[PDB]
């Protein structure tokens, strides 16, 4: 049951993707998804937290490089897998929100999501920071 504000992120991520002229949806377009679409905590979280959309766009043109709808990588699919499981295997009520989809990515640690979520200073223990948000029991990532 992906929650609205995911559905969103989604979305400005494939835009994102086109935008760059890439011919796939990647972990790093799921990850500036979540920032243009702007308004979840996870969105909130990772500002404060110096992950800024144009740093996040920089380091993607570094390491990747200068379609109508371009289909998801495989280790985006995977990070997408993933989320499912942070919101199930947690607790029982909420829809998977962002916040499920940053540590999906993150967890593919192959991933350019989150090579350049590490090389802005992203750590596992931030990722442990965002589960415990996450977890909270009327948990909406707004």
């Amino acid at each position: 049951k992906w929650s609205w504000r995911a559905i969103k992120s989604f979305a400005m991520g494939e835009l994102e993707a086109r935008k760059l002229k890439y011919p796939n949806t990647g972990t790093e377009a799921l990850l500036m998804g979540i920032l243009i679409e702007g308004t979840s905590f996870t969105s909130k979280f990772l500002r404060a937290n110096k992950i800024m959309l144009y740093k996040v766009r920089e380091e993607t043109v570094k390491l990747l490089g200068k379609p109508e709808h371009p289909p998801l990588t495989e280790d985006a699919q995977r990070a997408l897998d993933s989320a499912l499981d942070q919101n199930l295997k947690a607790g029982g009520i909420g829809e998977v929100m962002p916040a499920h989809i940053l540590l999906g990515i993150w967890s593919e640690v192959e991933s350019p999501g989150h090579k350049i979520l590490a090389t802005l200073g992203f750590t596992d223990e931030k990722s442990k920071e965002l589960e415990s948000f996450a977890s909270e029991s009327g948990f909406l990532d707004e």
